[PDB]
């Protein structure tokens, strides 16, 4: 009803269509990517500096760190939106690694439509300090995108890319894409 064919457009990149959205996966350092939004996977205090979160806050810089702690003390947040700092993006959306991954990705997609953004880059949310299982994380990320497309909500969003720190986790995402393909 939605899934296209899995192929490799560039060395180390694997893609398929989900409705009108191009979904891609690759291994690498997410802080070297350019996109309208980059997603951080962090703690419920939005101040963690371990794994992906360490790289994102160090690269983004101290003003982004300060924006995070200011919003954390203002109210109870499921996620927060900051500037991009010295990352190559318009905004960072910081999600909680321990939360339901399908819910977190659905929120990211909705916030990107609100800003008329076209591109998103995310890590394998939850697979760091939160120690969620990679197979369940891949299923949840792709399920969120399918639901967004099924509801007719994809208008501005055209490209969603997962950049994954460990090659072994990339293999789990690729297998899930092959399970779903048309
Ligand atoms: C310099 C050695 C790399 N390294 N070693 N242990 N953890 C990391 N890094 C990350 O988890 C990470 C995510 C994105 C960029 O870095
Ligand atoms: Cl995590
Ligand atoms: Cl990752």
């Amino acid at each position: 009803m939605f899934y296209g064919t899995v192929s490799s457009p560039d060395s180390g990149v694997y893609e398929m269509k989900i409705g009108s959205i191009i979904f891609q996966v690759a291994s690498g350092d997410i802080t070297k990517e350019e996109a309208d939004v980059i997603v951080n996977s962090t703690s419920n205090s939005f101040n963690l500096k371990a794994g992906v979160s360490k790289a994102i806050l160090e690269c983004a810089g101290q003003n982004v760190e300060r924006e995070c702690s200011q919003q954390a003390q203002q109210r109870k947040n499921d996620y927060i939106i900051t500037g991009g700092g010295f990352l190559r993006c318009k905004n960072i959306i910081h999600v909680i690694g321990g939360n339901d991954v399908k819910s977190s990705v659905s929120s990211v997609l909705q916030e990107c439509e609100k800003k008329n953004y076209s591109s998103i880059c995310l890590p394998a949310i939850g697979t760091g300090n939160a120690k969620q299982h990679p197979d369940k994380v891949a299923e949840a990320i792709i399920d969120a995108i399918e639901d967004f497309v099924q509801k007719g909500s994809a208008q501005s969003v055209k490209k969603v890319k997962v950049v994954i720190f460990l090659p072994q986790v990339l293999d789990v995402f690729y297998a899930n894409m092959k399970k779903r393909e048309g």
